[PDB]
């Protein structure tokens, strides 16, 4: 004979809807209630569907922000920590390393600090200024020879080559 | 009585296929047309299925390249920007920092530039060369004393300790 | 007339279960056997479901560790390589750059090494120590003038300003 779907007395509501349906798309529309999941199964997702599916797939919020390609400075700090273990390198990646990080980063690459040349002292190597010009001596008496020696001494004193 | 599936006159084509099906796998084969989605639901995905599902799940192409573990230099630039906000650090991560980035990176870690010791001038602290040997004086007349003074002067001039 | 589901003689086992089912949730429970996939479709995933879905979606183990927000040092090395192409920068990100990496990292940012001021030599610019104090000369004879010259010479010798 011929019966119809509604003649089947113990069929369920969804069961009768499925029996009447003609295509797979129609069946998916009955079976899948979550609109984001339905969109994935249909291979047709909006950016909103994608974000919502990412919420169903991943627990970590910093990972989720990365996957959305939109990260805050806090998300970036956490993501840096997933990528790099060295604390001083993490300081560098923040753009704001601590004093300790800075020292350790220089050590890490063998870099020095800005060097400033200190003046010579009696205990410590240093720079000097060059002494003023001094004429060779043509002295024929003691008085003049002493005058010329003293001119050299003052020049060396003036340039901080010898102490006062 | 006994009826068969095709006796149900208002059943749909997919509906009759489902009513005849014996297992859940058979039902999934009817209902899910997208082969990548079907593969996910079956828990059996090839690398191609995985790439195609990633295309359905994520909009950002640089994120997608990261998830495929294959990034171009352009993808890497964009991913760096998702991970780090400091412009000078981004310059470092590129391997090709600008002049401004280089200055700022040194500031950031308190590093100096390569130092070259300049010669002393009359205005500016600097290095000198060490003067040649000079004998102590045993002069008993003015002529010799002057000779010995002049020997010291020339030595200091030769080493650039005093000006010509 | 009235028939029941079990009167349909060529219905399949899953087909009869679906025909009896009343709701979409009930239909999903019949059709989807993989518990992680069912959880995604129901929009209700535990952390275990999420990890298991990530296993179905991504092939690369280092990417998977990143997505779980739990990376080993080995995972971090591999993820760094997906993010940065410059070998010397990768050395920095490891926290343990090689000697070659260190040289190249300094070059990259225009940094110098720690500078140590060398003593002056007869060939090479260097620092000096400042000479001890020397009194101006009040000599009225050759013997004293020579004494004063020699005092200057010794002071300059003592400070390594001139050679012995």
């Amino acid at each position: 004979i011929s019966i119809e779907v509604e003649d089947i007395k113990d069929a369920g509501d969804t069961g009768k809807r499925l029996l009447k349906i003609n295509t797979p798309s129609g069946a998916r529309n009955i079976i899948i209630e979550n609109e984001d999941a339905k969109a994935l199964i249909n291979g047709e997702t909006t950016n909103t569907n994608k974000k919502n599916l990412q919420d169903l797939l991943f627990s970590d919020g910093n990972v989720k922000a990365f996957l959305q390609a939109t990260t805050t400075d806090e998300n970036k700090t956490a993501l840096q920590q997933l990528l790099v273990s060295n604390a001083d390198v993490l300081g560098l990646l923040s753009g704001n390393p601590t004093s300790d990080n800075k020292i350790n980063l220089r050590t890490m690459i063998g870099a020095g600090v800005p060097y400033s040349l200190p003046a010579a002292t009696t205990t410590t190597l240093g720079g000097v200024k060059k002494g003023a010009a001094v004429t060779a001596s043509t002295a024929t008496d003691v008085a003049t020879a002493v005058k010329d020696l003293n001119s050299l001494i003052t020049v060396l004193k003036n340039a901080g080559i010898i102490s006062l």
